[PDB]
């Protein structure tokens, strides 16, 4: 319940939400690519691997979302993805269309 609460919490109250861990060469890629957009000031980025309970956060990620590995990203409360999905939503310009519906860009 705890950890649930946690994790929504940090969904619910973060437009952009990504889930990373320590020395993650893709959390690192999508976060920029993410701060490319401007979007800093409606991001947090929570690492999992420095927290007690990375196992229980990643179980949880993977019931939203379908995979357990981090990067985890959530762009207001829908899910991205991971990296790859980000690479492919922003080439195929459905990343620029999620922000435009949400105002974070022009």
């Amino acid at each position: 319940e705890a950890v649930k609460k946690w994790v929504n919490k940090i969904i619910e109250e973060n437009i952009i939400a990504v889930f990373a861990k320590t020395e993650c060469p893709y959390c690192i890629k999508a976060i920029s690519i993410l701060k490319g957009y401007n979007l800093n000031s409606h991001m947090h980025v929570e690492n999992i691997e420095k927290n007690p309970d990375m196992a229980n956060i990643q179980a949880y990620l993977k019931e939203l979302t379908g995979k357990s590995s981090v990067p985890r990203i959530f762009i207001n409360k829908d899910v991205v993805g991971g990296c790859d999905d980000l690479v492919k939503e922003n080439d195929e310009g459905k990343l620029k269309e999620r922000l435009q519906k949400l105002g974070l860009v022009n």
